[PDB]
């Protein structure tokens, strides 16, 4: 996986509730978190899938 599936997520500050997927590397698979709309970082993902395809290995 790259280096950014280990950042934390990042809703940033904007008001929307948007759910999008990060990669939790501690617990080894893509959870949901609240994003609001501005300013996503890398982990951060419309899908489950194209988390863990992004990020499950190497």
């Amino acid at each position: 996986r790259p280096d950014f599936c280990l950042e934390p997520p990042y809703a940033g500050a904007c008001r929307a509730r948007i759910i999008r997927y990060f990669y939790n590397a501690k617990a080894g698979l893509c959870q949901t978190f609240v994003y609001g709309g501005c300013r996503a970082k890398r982990n951060n993902f419309k899908s489950a899938e194209d988390c863990l395809r992004t990020c499950g290995g190497a």
